[PDB]
């Protein structure tokens, strides 16, 4: 048996932006009031309070390929 | 058996960015209260209180290729 | 039997930014108060308060090239 | 004669804020004229022209508690 | 006469606040003109002009506790 | 006569502020002008003219407790 | 012959403007793409493209006053 | 001959504004796309693409005295 | 023959501007693309690509007088 896999890939993936800016995130800028009395916990606890995990994300140009070549015989 | 496993890539992921700014995130500005009374706890207790893991990420490209190539025979 | 495995890459993975400037990250500037009467653990207690494992990320290109050649016979 | 006078305070004025700000005063920021000609004053001026005794009071609290305890025998 | 004047006092005043601030006083940004001709005064003049005795007041509490206390016998 | 005065105090006055901050106070950024002619004053003048007696005041607390305990026989 | 050419001016051409602000002129914030093939040009050629000659004229006063006095004899 | 030219100008021209602002001007914000092929000039060309030539004129006054004194013997 | 050529100005062009700001101009803060393919010019070429010869003009007076005295005998 003959096999060629020969795939040609020319292609572009291109962003041109001319200002990207004034970006304002804010998470919790509130007021969070947790308030416990005589709780049985018989099992693990995970706790967060607060403002946690929060993301500003700005790229410039932020392009994304995902390219997969599989040859299976 | 012949395979020939020749892919051939010239591809151009590309960013332009003219100016990238004025970018504020204020995770947590606000007022955070956590009171407990008799609580009571038998398993492990993870806990996270207050602006833990806030993230700002401005990368000038920030551009991803990902690229698998996997022969099985 | 003959297996070639010659992929050729010619790609680039290309940020232009003419400037990347002014961000502000100002996690928990707020006022957090954790108050606890009479709790009662049993097993392992993990424990952060306040301002942690926050980031700033800035990076003038923070391109990413993620590229796997797996041949198996 | 027997007088007890035992009044017991437990009170809680209490005030909880988030964030405060972006305020903005701006007196007189128009435009004033005063043109005065030929006048006659028998007796005391008292004159005040422009921008005079404005307040800006942003207290975090702000709170008033105002408690009298009087015994007259 | 017996007299016992024993109030007790276990109050709390109270503030809690996250953020406070961006806070603007522009007084007197205007334009101000007096013009005086000829004037005749017989008795005393005070004379203010422009921008007196104007206030910023930016407590990060701020809180009155006022307690009178009289026994009058 | 037997006169017992036993006034007893446990209050707090409490201020808990996160950040304070960001304050601009301009008084007087205008422009100001005063023309006299031919003024006749037969007894004292006070003249105030241009940004006088302008106050910021930004304390962390700023609290007061005022407590007055008379006893009169 | 006698002429005698005596105009007398006391003219007043006056601005008050108390405060003058928050004035943004913002050409070209959106995207131009000029895309030019097989074109023949036999004679000069002038090309703008882009932002060009815009102007922000904020004059405090900015007043005019033109005066001609012409005597032909 | 006997000739007197004697014009007298004693006018006001006046503005009083008491505030002027929160003006905006944004001139070519949207898209433009100019696409030529194959075209034949034989004379000069003056080309402008874009965002040219904008004006923001905000005078505190912009007030026009124009006075012309013409004597023709 | 007598001439006498005498005019007499005793004008003032006059500004007053309390204050004077907050003034943003941004030309070209968008994206400009200019593509020219097998094009041909016989004669000059003046081309102007971008963000040229854009003015900013905040003075805090900016009055004109403009007076011409012509005798022509």
């Amino acid at each position: 048996v003959q096999i060629v896999y020969k795939p040609v890939d020319l292609s572009k993936v291109t962003s041109k932006c001319g200002s990207l800016g004034n970006i304002h995130h804010k998470p919790g800028g509130g007021q969070v009031e947790v308030k416990s009395e005589k709780l049985d916990f018989k099992d693990r606890v995970q706790s967060k309070i607060g403002s946690l995990d929060n993301i500003t994300h700005v790229p410039g140009g932020g392009n994304k390929k995902i390219e997969t070549h599989k040859l299976t015989f």
